[PDB]
């Protein structure tokens, strides 16, 4: 079924031998390497759609949006950049040295590992690619496979727009990723949970391999009293029940100001009614595991359900929830969710908002404050260390080419997207020229 | 003698909490922070001398270059600067997220760890906690136990510029490191040998904690037929035999074509027994145990001595060594040398040299080509990896502000000096504002 060790072996060092060729060196090959990869989404659009819509349940608008919609601008922003982004940048030089002509490189790693996560799994694998790419990296891909119709296709996809040598993607379960990462590669890019980054950047101390890990945790959603409550159902609806929560950088529970917490649920209880009536409106979860997982959480919780807990294993499938009267210390507050559960706390004082934040799950991926003071509210996020961070906003930072995607401490270490998945890629190179 | 693991607990607690302060976070505290540095730095010169002087035979002067005067440039070149640093950066919005305004803020990682190496232990401390500062972190450094001198100077400047809850030095050894990298650091800084990199990224691992290794190798010195032998000799003179060789950009090895083999080694032995007659001109190894491996090597090489080898292992020096007639097989082309040797190779032709560094010591933190020809000079370099690289000079670009410091794979990861530390010491995070 999946390549042995050997083959993988095999596999690993023909990418060694590809980039020592500097094949990878000039941009106009790197330019065509994303003409291609972009060619092979296109040809395969209707088989993406069927295998996430098999695997994740997603609608073919979100599809579009948020995988392959994604992948396509970030491959057209890389194109029309790239030649401002390989030039050598001059740089003044100092007396004590002179004379001397100074510059600095953008320089290659080598042979890149990307593991997948299995929500988004053509965004979090053929985004990083591009990076890869455009770096004038080769480039070994593990996708998800609890998501296996989607790893499929994107087997699919490489294996039609690139030679083994140059990119490939391997298909593979826990053995198979323990011994990839047993593998001197030159730099590896990880999407997941903070535990398996752990272990991934444990396997890459061993050979001195530079990572970037895109991690998790629960962003809060902050709602203070002069917020727009239209808009906040609205940015609700969106990023907690898109792709049923399995989001990293979705909403994972409301911290909501006591004054307005009343109306705020009657507005949001009332839309996800209407507009989520079905036990699988949301989406699936990938595994009828993690179904379980969440209904022992409702099963355990001292909140009080308003809307949904209805649960079929079989179909992978759990209602959008809404959980009132949630402590710090319930259940639902223990862990990152990735379900369609919103779980509600309540403040007064801004301060101590701020100080529980920090206190009980500090460095998530984002913040989220809403409310029309900017200075409050940038004021929230200021005080809170958090990977990025929006006002009145939920997720869209993430598809901007102009922002630079990333968490830290918990929530990870390293940015992407655009320029900055160029910079990630490669290292910076000092270079000094005495006549 | 050392401070017991529960007061290092005790003072890595007490930065965790004027970390939370927010003290930090003005950039008027940040540039009083460098001031105060500074002067502790001015007003110790004559102990650092001394201490320098003592642990490794630093001449006054070397040390006004490669220490003192290095940390001063790099804090006033931070301090003219820091305030444009600082300012958020506005960046663009595409029309999918329109309306709505955004912008990255770089933001501090929290309390950071600096190990020091022996070999230049005030620049390889100093400079790191400039970035350190200017970040907005604190920090915690541990100098070298190897040099006992100077890091009780530095614990000296530190404790009458910081107090302990800002920046503090705790002395130590093996035991009092791995204690302290068994913290939740949010930052480690590493200089020092590719094997405790290792150590120091799987303990980092534990705690999701980001890296930057400078590490080591062996930087070639690669000499065409054109090239100005006064020049090379006098860079080699400066470069191989400052420290007696305990530099890690050092010139550790000599590649010379063929055709200037001999005419370079007529000119390079003869400066050396002359402006190097003494056992002890190079100044002192760090410790005797040190001077013994590098006796063995000599006794192993297959190559022939032309001057030096003569050594004194009780006052821990060893003469300036060149050793002719070497191939890639030998004992003296195995290891770091981080001694006064000068191992000489050959080459028939650019392509033979530029495979042979690369296949057998490739990524070293530096590569120098010294020739008249630029194009095949900066050819040379396109077609290595590394770290750095200069035509015509050797180690100077790390004088420079206005350049990024780094290796790539077993040279290191990351970068800093100048600008490059204030983005290595911060993380980028995004900021979208929806009205
Ligand atoms: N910052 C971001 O960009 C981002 C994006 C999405 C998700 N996330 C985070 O990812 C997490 C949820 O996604 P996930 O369930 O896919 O995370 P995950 O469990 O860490 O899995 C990520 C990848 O690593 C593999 N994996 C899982 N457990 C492993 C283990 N003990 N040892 C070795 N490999 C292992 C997985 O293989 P298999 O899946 O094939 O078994 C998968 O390919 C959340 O924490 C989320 O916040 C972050
Ligand atoms: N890229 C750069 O910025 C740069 C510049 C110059 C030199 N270097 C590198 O520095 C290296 C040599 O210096 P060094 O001997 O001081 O480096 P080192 O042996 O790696 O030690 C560096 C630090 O780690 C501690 N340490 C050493 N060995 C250890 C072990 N096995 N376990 C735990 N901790 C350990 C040391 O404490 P104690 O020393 O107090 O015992 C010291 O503070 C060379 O490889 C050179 O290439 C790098």
């Amino acid at each position: 079924n999946y390549l042995s060790p050997a083959k993988i072996d095999s596999l690993f060092s023909a990418q060694k031998a590809y980039f020592a060729t500097r094949a990878t060196a000039d941009v106009g090959f790197r330019k065509q390497s994303l003409e291609r990869l972009k060619e092979a989404v296109i040809n395969n659009k209707e088989a993406l759609y069927s295998a996430l819509a098999e695997d994740l349940g997603k609608p073919k608008d979100v599809v579009d949006l948020a995988e392959i919609g994604a992948v396509l601008h970030e491959i057209d922003f890389a194109l029309a950049h790239l030649d401002e982004w390989v030039a050598p940048v001059s740089v003044p030089s100092p007396d004590i040295i002179a004379p001397s002509e100074c510059y600095v490189v953008q320089e290659p790693y080598g042979v890149t590992y990307i593991i997948g996560p299995f929500n988004y799994p053509v965004n979090l694998t053929l985004t990083p690619l591009i990076g890869a790419i455009i770096g004038g990296n080769t480039c070994i891909i593990k996708p998800s496979e609890t998501t296996p119709e989607t790893s499929a296709v994107i087997e699919k996809i490489i294996a039609e727009a690139f030679a083994p040598e140059y990119v490939a993607v391997i298909q593979g379960g826990r053995d198979e990723n323990s011994h990839l990462l047993s593998l001197p590669f030159d730099f590896i890019f990880f999407t997941g949970s903070p535990n398996v980054g752990k272990v991934v950047m444990q396997a890459a101390a061993k050979h001195l391999t530079p990572v970037v890990l895109e991690l998790g945790g629960k962003c809060p959603l902050i709602v203070l009293p002069d917020a727009d409550l239209d808009q906040t159902v609205n940015q609700l609806m969106f990023g907690k029940f898109i792709n049923s929560g399995q989001t990293c950088i979705a909403p994972d529970y409301l911290y909501v100001h006591y004054s307005v917490k009343d109306a705020l649920l009657e507005r949001l209880v009332e839309r996800v009614k209407t507009e989520l009536p079905e036990i699988n409106s949301t989406g699936k979860l990938v595994t009828e595991r993690q179904v379980q997982r969440l209904v022992s959480l409702l099963e355990a919780t001292q909140g009080q359900v308003l809307v949904g807990s209805q649960a079929d294993v079989s179909k992978r499938a759990l209602s959008a929830t809404v959980v009132d009267g949630v402590e710090w210390n319930d259940p639902l507050m223990s862990e990152e969710l990735f379900g369609p559960i919103l779980p509600v706390l309540e403040f007064d004082s801004v301060r101590t908002a701020i100080d529980q934040v920090n206190k009980h799950h500090p460095k998530p991926l984002a913040v989220y404050v809403f409310g029309k003071d900017m200075d409050v509210a940038k004021g929230i996020i200021n005080q809170i260390q958090s990977g990025d961070a929006q006002v009145n906003g939920v997720m869209l930072h993430a598809f901007s080419p102009y922002l630079p995607f990333g968490g830290i401490g918990a929530s990870g270490m390293g940015e992407y997207h655009g320029h900055f998945s160029y910079l990630t890629f490669t290292h910076k190179k000092s270079v000094r020229i005495v006549p």
